């Protein structure tokens, strides 16, 4: 007990000396909290990610099925990026972005750089291109699976997919440190055995169920685990709701971690803030919390302040 604790100490520095800040923690440790994140769109996220959002200058990989979550999630991360002064730029293989959408959920769109690249070398440079600038805070690849390499498009064997993200990791996580650009990959399932290594953070979006007012379809319950994560302890899960053609509930985020936190408190169907009523639903409290911002962000700050986000 007294002894071992110092050896372990010690042990624990030498790691952090020898590798790096997130290379060892307890699971029950606080987060290192940075000066800036890029948050998610979700509190509870936030949360489960430990230091309040997304981490600046790292390698993120955010995966899940098709139409899982995953790129609402990532545009979140651009939508909060630019409203912090931030530029975004999306490399896309795919052709499968809705700008209306990303618009609705708060994307500057006209501002947003985009690039439709021709190989997966050509969108791995130009990313690389981009982060080098200095200029960027966020960078969005959609997607890993797409990133197709020259000779397999030329006509011309397989396998040099892997080898063709691992010499593009390599050279870009020097540069995203570097720069502090964050960059987001997204990820269906693979292909992307070096990102799994190279992530500082990895997070797996699923949609869990189906939210309806009646027949009618409004939403997704999605659910997001933090597999991986250097910079706060690791396999946090998160919940929050992504509306049709809305994104990400923020404010039903925000009800679901107050009463999580006992900032809100649940007498009934009703939900309560400081002796006031929010709602007898939980769409009268998400509703009321839109109409109302000034208390959603009072709430917002209270949940911050309580579990320590900067």
């Amino acid at each position: 007990t007294p002894d071992r604790e110092k050896a372990l100490e010690l042990a624990v520095a030498q790691i952090e000396k020898s590798y790096g800040k997130g290379s060892v923690m307890r699971l029950g440790d606080e987060a290192r909290q940075p000066i800036s994140v890029i948050p998610t769109g979700s509190i509870a996220l936030d949360v489960a990610l430990g230091i309040g959002g997304l981490p600046r200058g790292r390698v993120i990989e955010i995966y899940g099925p098709e139409s899982s979550g995953k790129t609402t999630v990532a545009l979140h991360a651009v939508a909060n990026a630019q409203a912090a002064g931030g530029v975004a730029a999306f490399i896309d293989a795919e052709h499968a972005l809705d700008p209306d959408y990303a618009k609705k959920l708060g994307v500057d769109t006209d501002s947003l750089l985009v690039s439709q690249p021709d190989t997966g070398e050509q969108a791995l440079e130009i990313a690389d291109m981009l982060i080098r600038s200095g200029a960027l805070d966020i960078v969005v690849i959609d997607s890993v699976a797409a990133l197709v390499p020259r000779a397999e498009l030329e006509g011309e064997h397989v396998g040099l997919q892997a080898r063709l993200m691992s010499q593009a990791l390599r050279k870009m996580t020097g540069a995203l440190n570097n720069s502090g650009t964050t960059a987001i990959f997204i990820n269906q399932l693979t292909g992307g055995k070096a990102l799994k290594f190279y992530a500082s953070v990895r997070m797996d979006v699923r949609r869990v169920e189906t939210l309806k007012d009646g027949t009618n379809a409004v939403g997704n319950r999605t659910r997001v685990k933090v597999v991986k994560n250097k910079c706060s302890p690791p396999f946090k899960q998160a919940e929050f709701d992504i509306l049709y053609g809305k994104g990400i509930s923020r404010e039903g985020s925000l009800i679901d971690m107050g009463v999580d936190q006992g900032l809100i408190r649940k007498s009934g169907a009703w939900f309560t803030y400081e002796g006031e009523q929010l709602g007898q639903g939980k769409e009268n409290a998400r509703n009321f919390l839109v109409e109302n911002a000034d208390v959603a962000d009072e709430i917002e700050k209270k949940i911050k302040e309580k579990l320590g986000i900067g």
